[PDB]
């Protein structure tokens, strides 16, 4: 019920579909910035 980056989660590789949302818990040294700009994400089927 009750940094912190959070990632899409998509069904394949075109990413035209979203199933639900991931918080993550980032490094020391890594920068949510960074993790934003280059797309992270995370898929179902590859």
């Amino acid at each position: 019920k009750q940094s912190v980056v959070t990632l899409p989660v998509y069904l394949n590789f075109t990413r035209a579909d979203l199933i639900f949302t991931v918080d993550f818990e980032i490094a020391t040294k890594e920068d949510p910035r960074s993790f934003y700009e280059r797309g992270v994400a995370v898929l179902c089927t590859e």
